[PDB]
């Protein structure tokens, strides 16, 4: 009866929000996790005491590798095996931090991580995802607002968010015969990183005209919650930037 | 206690399906008409019928002249004296036709009422909303082709364009007042009532999500989401609605 | 048997600057002005001094009005009546400062800024067209149009009318053989009544240099959309803003 | 005194116009290709009769892997041991080619090429090129204008061209400090695959606003040269599109 989501990075923050909102609507969700196992156990759990066998997680490192097909293949298998069915993909994990031009992590070792989960890792699952597919079938990307006014340093990520964009348009393209939507939420700041010392989030924070504050994660999952609702039919290949009008201020 | 809002060209098509939505969803509503005085004052009766005293009817021409100004405040006005407040402005009339750029409208008519509707009353209207200021927003009908126009279609591309602008300047500016400005960008929808059937049948097949248009309640289906608390911390944004046809190329 | 050109406001700043590097290219050129009759007429003196018989000035109003027509269309014609031929058309002329939501009327912020920044460039493109070999259009269109300053949004709106005017203009004269393009400068000729200070923080914020661009680096794009080295570039935007657009707030 | 350039897949086509033309305009050049080593020779046989000691040949594969940021830096490397400098690269090289997203390369083979050559590699020459410098230098990224309206099955391809641009800007916004700008130059449709047939061809032809045909080489190669002379000094982070309108062209 009830379809089934797969979220990929969903045992924190945004992805842990979009899950659960997505549960709430009636979904059974794959928890997709790579280094937080007892944060997704956990979010699991708290999904299965509210219904029955309606969350699993699964377990996979999206870097890019010549084993990346392979595991992504593995995550929409997961929501085949627990549920039968797998009708919303959310790509939301991604690796996010500095790669200088100019000069732990070998650089091979910072193009697999930020081009594999920001763009190739959702470029397999959807094309795992149509396989299985070959109803209201849709796949959200989970974008990035500020690449156009970009963060100094940022190349790689950058690089990835904008190939990001590219499939979005091009699978929504190729997708659509099969009924199967394709669309994007770009988030502006939302929860800043844990790294990341009170006072720079400070600073981050008051650039935003909307009320000086950066978006909750219910208020990104909000948008993910519409692409992939009924009320959506119509939408694909769209990008719904969600940034309280940051993407806005010039320098 | 109920929320009011403005719909500007809402007696018939995509205004007539936001208004129904609105209206459906709990607010009160100003349907704004120009020629459609029939249809206009049917559509507010049966919403009447509804609950009583909920929807109001207020005429103009948005074509450009030094009268525009008031007849948009006007508009305004027509809100807070009929519901005593106005939460939701959507800038959804417009003009549509060809303007060839090599050759009866004079052109100074076909400046007027494409730029007008378009954009200059989009613009006035926001003013006045603005003006006259916990969930308010406005929502602007653009275009998702707008970066791939018909052929000869200049002023209305023209004016499409400067919308966009509008929707961006004044939610910058108008976001210190917690008024959200978004735009809702239709691809194909109800078609033009004087194109042909040929025509018409050209345009949904190049729809690759169905190859059909949008539904008028589709599109008004956005613009409740955009206007929606789903949508608090959206400001700026433009949604298009269009089945992906902007992705197909030539 | 010299190209013609007309440049819109090319009395002072880009424009003058645009008129200047077209002449040297070997171009005949049609100074428009509006109140800058003075500084018109030295420029054609300065060029007709360089080449006898190569400038002329020609007045007009780029407000919106029920005879912007005619005004935009006599700007062509005065092409005609000195050069016997109008290759290039230079929307150059604008109207810029701020029209906040919240003693100019409001109806006159919108005929003076939305008349000079769109209308009238569409008019100008009609009668160029009407009239129709190396035939180009080129808009002075504003890189920061998408990060806008405060309480600038009729100017705003006009500038991207004029993105809207040059794809669809670019797309419905191809078969003409009459290319249209943009050049979108960012910081550059900073506003007259701008004191130093303000002019300071507006330079600090551009990555290539930490300066405007001067009004020659803005003519050398147009020189380059109007050459036989863009033949086959139409409804083209370039941006000349050193970076300016690429800076988060 | 004569500055240098890198040119990436110059043996042929738009590549081989764009190194004809700086060495026109006084640059020497770095003639890199893959396969095609007998056009390589060709070329810098043809540049080096018309001036001597102005240019060489470097082969190297821009596939994705491991060994790609040493390919990179050596290509580099190259203009520096012919030239003693390097002034100006550019990124022309490119692969192209269908990648269904349903269904006798493997999918991994399709993510190295095509992610590799369009995006990986420019970012890794950008890299060597930068620290080098860390006078007129510049880059030029040879982007595509359709990249908003793709082919349908090129969801790789677009993914790639799409980070290109991320590459262009963030690229531009981290060099100019340097004074080195970085730009891009997006062609419509100019020579066809060499593997299309005329009636296909024509098909494309016939989309063309502006004549009615696709661009020459010759004229791509107009546009970089533009971008990296003195008269494009304060142009950074740009992209002029050279397609004849034909991104303009609805559906
Ligand atoms: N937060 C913000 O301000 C903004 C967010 N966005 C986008 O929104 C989305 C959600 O953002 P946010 O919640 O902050 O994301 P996070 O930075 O918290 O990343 C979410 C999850 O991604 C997973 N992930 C990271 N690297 C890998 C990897 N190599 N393989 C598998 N999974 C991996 C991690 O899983 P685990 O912890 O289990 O290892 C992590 O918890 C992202 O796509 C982001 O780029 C865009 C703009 C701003
Ligand atoms: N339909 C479609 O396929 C598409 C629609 N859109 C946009 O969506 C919105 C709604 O579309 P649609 O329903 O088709 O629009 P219509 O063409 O039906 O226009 C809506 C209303 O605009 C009003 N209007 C026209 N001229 C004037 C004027 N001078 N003064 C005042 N009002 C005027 C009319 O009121 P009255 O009848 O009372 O005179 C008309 O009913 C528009 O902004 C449109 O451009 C965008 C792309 C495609
Ligand atoms: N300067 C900058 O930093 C930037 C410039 N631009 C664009 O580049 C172009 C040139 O800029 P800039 O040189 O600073 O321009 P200016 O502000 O100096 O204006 C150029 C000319 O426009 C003419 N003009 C103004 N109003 C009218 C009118 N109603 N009718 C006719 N002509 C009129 C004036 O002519 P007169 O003096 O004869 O009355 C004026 O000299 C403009 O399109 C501008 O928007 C874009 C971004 C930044
Ligand atoms: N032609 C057109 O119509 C269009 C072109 N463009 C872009 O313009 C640029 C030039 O186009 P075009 O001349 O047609 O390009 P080609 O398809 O002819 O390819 C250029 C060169 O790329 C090299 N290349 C391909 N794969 C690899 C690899 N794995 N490693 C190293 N080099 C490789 C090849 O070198 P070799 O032959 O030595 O093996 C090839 O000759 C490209 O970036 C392209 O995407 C954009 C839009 C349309
Ligand atoms: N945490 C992430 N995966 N992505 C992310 N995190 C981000 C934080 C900010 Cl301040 C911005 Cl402008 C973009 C960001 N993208
Ligand atoms: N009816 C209008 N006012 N606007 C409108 N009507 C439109 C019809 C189409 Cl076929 C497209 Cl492409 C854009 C349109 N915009
Ligand atoms: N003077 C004009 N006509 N246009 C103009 N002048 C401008 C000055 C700035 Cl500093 C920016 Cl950002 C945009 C501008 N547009
Ligand atoms: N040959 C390449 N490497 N790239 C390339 N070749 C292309 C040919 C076309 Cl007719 C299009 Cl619309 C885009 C193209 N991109």
């Amino acid at each position: 009866e009830a379809p089934a989501a797969v979220v990929t990075g969903a045992a924190k923050r945004i992805g842990r929000a979009i899950a659960v909102k997505l549960h709430q609507t009636g979904y059974r969700v794959v928890i997709h996790y790579h280094n937080s196992a007892e944060a997704a156990v956990s979010l699991a759990d708290e999904l299965n005491k509210e219904r029955s066998n309606t969350a699993v997680v699964c377990q996979a490192d999206l870097t890019n590798s010549n084993v990346l097909p392979a595991s992504c293949e593995e995550i929409i298998n997961s929501c085949f095996r627990a549920f039968g069915r797998c009708d919303v993909l959310v790509n939301n994990a991604s690796a996010f931090y500095p790669t200088p031009l100019v000069q732990g992590k070998t650089v091979e070792t910072q193009v697999a991580e930020l081009i594999g989960t920001n763009a190739i890792a959702p470029f397999l699952l959807t094309m795992s995802f149509a396989q299985r597919q070959k109803s209201n079938l849709s796949i959200v990307n989970l974008c990035d607002a500020m690449v156009d006014q970009p963060c100094m340093a940022f190349s790689l990520y950058n690089m990835g968010k904008h190939a990001l964009v590219g499939l979005t348009q091009s699978a929504a393209l190729e997708l659509a015969p099969y009924g199967i939507r394709v669309n994007g939420v770009a988030p502006g700041v939302s929860l800043l990183p844990v790294a990341m010392g009170e006072e720079e989030k400070d600073k981050w924070r008051r650039k935003v005209p909307l009320g000086r504050r950066e978006a909750s994660a219910e208020q990104i999952a909000d948008a993910v919650i519409f692409l992939v609702s009924g009320s959506a039919q119509y939408i694909t290949g769209s990008i719904i930037k969600v940034d309280g009008g940051l993407s806005l201020v010039h320098a």
